[PDB]
């Protein structure tokens, strides 16, 4: 009876295995855009990508994770609210069953078809179980989906997703650039916050785009046609993976921009 999204061990049940769930900095939160405020202190934002080596894409049976190659400093997130160098090691995305659901965090209460998260951790921790042990351990660049016209650079992941339909499906994931999955735009909001599934663990520093992308209906469909559960099993599509919006408690969300 593990954790998941279904009726039964969706988001409202996970404070029984994971009471840090009610914790003071649990994510996703909604950014009240008019409650954010500007802060002309945070250095601009460093996205270095040229290096990064994907190596694997896997069906974790709730969402699928693009893994990096991060056993050296090649695909790294740097300046904005960060303090040091943080390495790509995976991304994932989250999203709905119809295009008005999907994102976790939301913006003045808007919910994007689906959220993308590049998940980094801080290299002075020397490896990612260290670091999500800590306050400043990993940093999350979050970039909304909406539906609209095709994102080129996606479309490589959505051609792949029928080969890792199932629970604890992989296949190989070379030479993808995610580069080709970022918006024109770096303005940012940024929160203390933590992981979104379970361990919930507080160690992220969240850092979310403003600026969408755009997806085709096509490119979404795919990613719907996921499943969660193992081969040989009932199929249950992979829809509505996402956590809804925790409260803010004690915490300000910062804007880079005016
Ligand atoms: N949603 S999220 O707050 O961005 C988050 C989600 C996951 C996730 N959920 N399920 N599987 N991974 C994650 N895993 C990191 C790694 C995966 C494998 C080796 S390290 C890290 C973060 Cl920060
Ligand atoms: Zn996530």
């Amino acid at each position: 009876h593990h954790w998941g999204y279904g009726k039964h061990n969706g988001p409202e049940h996970w404070h029984k295995d994971f009471p840090i769930a009610k914790g003071e900095r649990q994510s996703p939160v909604d950014i009240d855009t008019h409650t954010a405020k500007y802060d002309p202190s945070l250095k601009p934002l460093s996205v270095s990508y040229d290096q990064a080596t994907s190596l694997r894409i896997l069906n974790n049976g709730h969402a699928f994770n693009v893994e990096f190659d991060d056993s050296q400093d090649k695909a790294v997130l740097k300046g904005g609210p960060l303090d040091g160098t943080y390495r790509l090691i995976q991304f994932h995305f989250h999203w709905g069953s119809l295009d008005g659901q999907g994102s976790e965090h939301t913006v003045d209460k808007k919910k994007y078809a689906a959220e993308l998260h590049l998940v980094h951790w801080n290299t002075k921790y020397g490896d990612f179980g260290k670091a999500v042990q800590q306050p400043d351990g990993l940093a999350v660049l979050g970039i909304f989906l909406k539906v609209g016209s095709a994102k080129p650079g996606l479309q490589k992941v959505v051609d792949v997703l029928d080969s890792i339909k199932t629970k604890g499906k992989s296949a190989d994931f070379t030479n993808f650039d995610p580069r080709g999955l970022l918006p024109e735009s770096l303005d940012y909001w940024t929160y203390p916050g933590s992981l979104t599934t379970p361990p919930l663990l507080e160690c992220v520093t969240w850092i979310v785009l403003k600026e969408p992308i755009s997806v085709s209906s096509e490119q979404v469909l795919k990613f719907r046609k996921l499943n969660f559960n193992g081969e040989g099993e009932p199929e249950e599509l992979m829809v509505d993976n996402w956590r809804p919006a925790q409260p803010l408690k004690n915490r300000q969300i910062k804007a880079s921009f005016k």
